């Protein structure tokens, strides 16, 4: 189904808010 698909595209990427936020927020 696409329902997550066009949620990962909208905010961040996914885990990538504690990949990149995670790095650069430090």
């Amino acid at each position: 189904g696409i329902g997550a698909v066009l949620k990962v595209l909208t905010t961040g990427l996914p885990a990538l808010i504690s990949w990149i936020k995670r790095k650069r927020q430090q």
